[PDB]
């Protein structure tokens, strides 16, 4: 049982490892995402204002 | 065998606040990146059109 706890935490510790390496991954990879759809709206806006 | 499982579901729970903090929000990131990249590409073809 021992054992079986041990490697468990160690599991858990191991995937909170995956999270914690993919926090500053995933929110460069949000705010990548974010800003694309900001300075696409703004120049589709100022293309969108002179073809109408 | 007993403080290890307590600490166990603790850091469980820490992690499962933190997942279902980033699962939403990471899906909206990603929502924001597609739609800005169809924003983007719509304004490639308009640029395309006015200037032909």
């Amino acid at each position: 049982l021992n054992s079986s706890i041990t490697n468990l935490s160690g599991q858990l510790n191991s995937l909170q490892s995956k999270v914690n390496s993919l926090t500053p991954l995933v929110y460069g990879g949000i705010i990548a995402g974010i800003i694309g759809l900001i300075v696409a709206i703004v120049a589709i806006v100022l293309v969108y204002r002179k073809i109408s």
